[PDB]
């Protein structure tokens, strides 16, 4: 009995190594916020519109200018070989399949090459900066094997306190690596080459990197930017007066800060303000979540934990199946409101409770 | 121990078995609409008009110009042959006796004519379009039958994902048939005839049926006519506008779209823009939810789950004990307030919570 | 272990028949207004006045001009008896001890005249009208005993539908009489007398008295008058328009209609609007309770079930206790809000939540 | 598994005896207050500042002019010896060791002198006044052992009505005293001397201090003064125009009155009337409750019952382990919104929910 992507969720609890589940599912401290990204949907219901023709709907939509099967991506989420075998790959395919991106993290599996060969749908590199030098060196090989679009991921400052982890003692499954990071050089006996094994060696980022970092990146990346973790206009606005061409609000599916306010609660105004793409997710599993962000501006969610219960219960399958469960949901949604054209969406179709 | 719709409804959940039940209680997805249909009841509070004289009541009002016992109508349900046998005809003699009208659905278990000749109460007709030429058929059948009223329902473009009956695999029960649709010729060879078993074999709907498309039905039926399905007061001002006699606010009793506001919400908006008969269902329980809707403008209310429940625990007795219950609840409730006339109801006797 | 009004219910609760504890708690329909009735306190909190001499406490107060040792009452319950032997008695007794007034039902175990006879305290009475003559003669009886203040109770036009009562079946137990209403001449044979009987075999109220029928009662009664059962400034205003003195804003302590508004609702505003004593019930078992009524303006607070569960569990002794914790409540919330002085509450002391 | 201050509520309950576990963690009759003082931390959420070099944080912070670790104090709590041996001790080595201060309780069971004698830390001293003379002795000998801060309780005029202990009928254990009171002679056979046993004898305190005494005291003692237990800004405010040099927002950890507005309630109002230091208890258990507060004005948290439990559960290593947990937490927070500095914290990063 698979017919949402809750059934899912129940499935790879069932199918994963409790430790493995808590890593996925948990949260920071003690996971208001998580609850929070759920909640938040029901600060609004839909008013239909009827008697319309809906015989001939469409979901296709341009996403930063590129036509995709619908509006939805396949977030970055690490560690994804943890929750089934070549995970990051069955994602990629499905994506691909489905017609629709993928994002992969810096913390992935497979490394940035290796997918690019074997997968010739639109990726994305999600980009985290533990040492500026590594980070050029990523970026430009995610140039140069194709990736269309860099996400520049702000929110992991540090890392979030998830107590699911620290009671379970989490530690990287032996038979995975961080695969982006294998190889680098660690001969040099010099100045960097050395402070680099420093960044290396510890599970850590680049806290310092700003606005003026994120100039220097904007140069270095030729073709379409993102900046991820945003929870503010003013922030979003920022970022595309720096170069960005678009931003993700969101508040890392509530695994960074515990308090933080649902993205949602700022994505009519950052799309107001900013007159730019404004990508969005944390919370969503219902094609409804999915409409009233698209009908608040939302050009496009990424989906996280959502399908990676997809991977984890039924590997590739499982995401083939999430995608086409949820694709049908906004479908039979965008059918039941009387838009029959997604790209149609407006505040109208909503009511605020 | 019968004193309250609930009780027939625990008495029905007891002899019903569970996949009719399920399909007779079940909601969209999480169900969180049916919920909140129910909830919507409590923004609203009495505040009763003391020392009046409530020794004599009446609850007798007129529904589109027609004096009917109470503001209450049974609604359009399909296979109501399916909780007892020949519900439909179970339901259409309460009613009458009940002195209320009774609305056959397109998708009743016994035919537009049976019931017609079986029962001389105010039959009322509601139909679903599959394929235009034939709900033609059904319209002029109701109309020489003696059928006063048409309700056109619009809230089924496409079917509700209702996941109680997809875990159930719910199957129209074997000895049950969609009697309106029995006998429609399938000899016909040519174009039509071949495109309408297209219809007839599609349990789906005309999800193109329109503004134009309800012209066409306006010129069909001379009577009046009702547009049901409707969620917003501008929806209902074009029905009006298109030529409707009055409307139906409804969320199909929170079995189409989850997320869907209660009618409840709009209903005083779409009678101070109207100008026209307002009806409305979904949620009503209680003689209460009932008075606070009607305190609210609403012409009359259309049972839907209330009575069937009714009909599932005790067939025809059953639907007479739950409509003499609701009678005795919302004079009850008139005296409580002191509103001694039904048709005297007012916002004034509301307190918003 | 009985140190709050709770603790009484509970106890009396282990003691009582099931039957009569139903009796007792129980509520209108689905008791969402019992519940109501204390939620509404958790709408007001404190904000303590700080370096208060509050050394020297009084808790003492005119309630219609006459002196009292505190803002309380024991309001008009029907059938004490059935709780505990002479149930109206050891309440009156109780009530005469603690300084405040006692109110008799006009369906007391106890008649007028005994009470009176046997309880030199402040004694009020309470009206129900059944018959215009037998009221009358109540109300001159209760007039030559000493009987300082009368009560006409107007929430009661219909009985409420109180379905604990109806699942049990509830009758009034065999060695319990309405007193008040023994002796009333059934031997006339002619127009009244035998239009009388009909009145007394009939359960229920004159559902006709209105304003018109408030004057004549206002005639007759030449003390102080009040009229109970009110939930609207308006009608509270009109009251005092009619001649009476004060008025009770209630709602039959959720017993009449389950949705109706909680009297604290409309206590700012009949305060203000009336500029006459405006006393209130329903709801209240915590000192906190009384005093946020009592800052909000009202002139003292009746209580309903809470001296009943000490009378149910400890009989009058139980009463005595129950006044006793209350009077130690109220004066300890006195001094930590600052107010030393219980005719200096105001609205300041309040923080709307 | 520590990871939190829930974690060693848990430990603590598993180590104290009920009674002792009831004495600490009960509150006010219903305790809707300490749930209250809780939940009203939900009612804002984060809006971080991303792209904000925050590779270098800082949690020091000037309170009443002196620089301290972090905006963090160890809170008055009397019987500290009944959680654990010499627990004020074990307090007041943490809290030096923490870099905070440390406010002993008038009611402690180590000794003003014993306490400065046997640690060197900033302490501070809580003043209650149960007799003016012997309050000026305690004074005076906090004075000249060296403590640095008065602090004036004034929530406590008499004592809050709290049922845990009634029911465990709460007693001291035999192995306490109250030292600070211990010695004070009881020879005198004159006036004072013997009034003085008479509020020796009396656990209950001067409730007529009043603004005119707040002036006494602020002649008496020579340094930092402030007033806590203020629910209000015009309180606050008024202590500032009486000499006070700061005040402590708070409802006795929800000890006093149950129905008490959370200090949080009024934080903002408070530093904006008085233009003064602002320091805030009462509900605190998370690094994000105490950067809300610090967001919001306030000059630095108190902390009760959090540090408590650590000292319960594992003595002075117990609180050391609360405070580095808590310092960790605050500062994991400073980084997430985005604020290296503490100091630099204000409504921005704030979101009213
Ligand atoms: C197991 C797991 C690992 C994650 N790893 C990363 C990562 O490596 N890079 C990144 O940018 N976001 C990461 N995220 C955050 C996601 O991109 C996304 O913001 C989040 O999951 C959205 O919320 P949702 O799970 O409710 O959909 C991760 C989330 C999960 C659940
Ligand atoms: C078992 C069942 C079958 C239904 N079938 C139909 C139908 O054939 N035609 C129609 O117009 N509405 C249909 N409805 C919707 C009802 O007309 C009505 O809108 C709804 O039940 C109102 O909500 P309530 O059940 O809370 O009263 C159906 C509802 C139920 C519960
Ligand atoms: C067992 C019971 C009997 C009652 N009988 C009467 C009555 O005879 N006359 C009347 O005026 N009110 C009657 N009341 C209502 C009370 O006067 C009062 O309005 C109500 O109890 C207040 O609410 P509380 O119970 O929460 O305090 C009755 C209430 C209870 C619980
Ligand atoms: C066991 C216990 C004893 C207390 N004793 C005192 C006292 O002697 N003096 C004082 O000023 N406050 C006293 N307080 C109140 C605290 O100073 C502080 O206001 C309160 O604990 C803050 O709330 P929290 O426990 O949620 O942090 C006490 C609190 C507790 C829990
Ligand atoms: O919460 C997150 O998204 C990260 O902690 C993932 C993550 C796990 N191991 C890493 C090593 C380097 C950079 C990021 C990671
Ligand atoms: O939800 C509803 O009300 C419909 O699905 C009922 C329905 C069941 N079988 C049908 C065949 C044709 C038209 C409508 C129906
Ligand atoms: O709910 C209430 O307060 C009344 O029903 C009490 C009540 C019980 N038996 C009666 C006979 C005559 C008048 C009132 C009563
Ligand atoms: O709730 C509180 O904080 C006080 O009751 C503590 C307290 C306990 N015993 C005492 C003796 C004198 C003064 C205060 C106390």
């Amino acid at each position: 009995n698979l017919f949402n992507v809750e059934d899912y969720r129940k499935l790879a609890q069932k199918r994963l190594p409790k430790m493995v589940y808590d890593y996925l599912e948990g949260g920071a401290e003690d996971e208001y916020g998580v609850k929070h990204n759920r909640d938040v949907f029901q600060q609004w219901r839909f008013k239909p519109k009827r008697l319309v023709d809906v015989s001939r709907r469409s979901l296709q939509a341009e996403v930063l200018g590129k036509r995709q099967s619908m509006p939805l991506l396949i977030g970055p989420t690490a560690l994804n070989g943890a929750l089934w075998p070549k995970g990051d790959l069955a994602l990629a395919r499905a994506a691909t399949k489905a017609g629709i991106p993928f994002v992969l993290s810096t913390a992935s599996n497979m490394s940035i090459e290796d997918l690019a060969r074997q997968c010739d749908g639109d990726l994305w590199f999600q980009l985290y900066v533990i040492h500026r030098e590594i980070a050029q060196g990523m970026v430009l090989k995610a140039l140069h094997t194709g990736y269309t679009t860099l996400v520049l991921t702000t929110d992991v400052a540090v890392n979030g306190y998830r107590e699911r982890d620290l009671h379970n003692r989490f530690k990287i499954p032996p038979f995975l690596t961080l695969k982006n990071f294998e190889g680098i050089d660690l001969g040099k006996m010099d100045k960097a080459n050395l402070e680099m094994q420093a960044a290396l060696m510890s599970r850590q980022m680049d806290a310092s990197f700003n606005w003026e970092a994120l100039r220097w990146l904007r140069d270095l990346w030729p073709h379409k930017l993102l900046v991820k973790g945003l929870l503010s206009a003013e922030d979003a606005d920022r970022c595309i007066a720096e170069g960005a061409d678009g931003v993700i609000l969101s508040n890392h599916g509530g695994r960074q800060l515990d308090c933080a306010i649902s993205p949602m609660e700022v994505l009519a105004q950052s799309v107001a303000k900013t007159g730019k793409p404004v990508l969005i997710d944390s919370g969503f599993r219902r094609g409804s979540d999915i409409v009233k962000a698209l009908a608040l501006g939302a050009e496009a969610v990424l989906l996280g934990r959502a399908t990676l219960y997809g991977l984890a219960a039924r590997g590739e399958t499982g995401v083939d199946e999430v995608l086409t469960l949820l694709k049908a949901d906004i479908d039979r949604t965008l059918a039941q409101i009387g838009c029959p054209d997604i790209t149609s969406l407006s505040p109208d179709y909503l009511q605020n409770e």
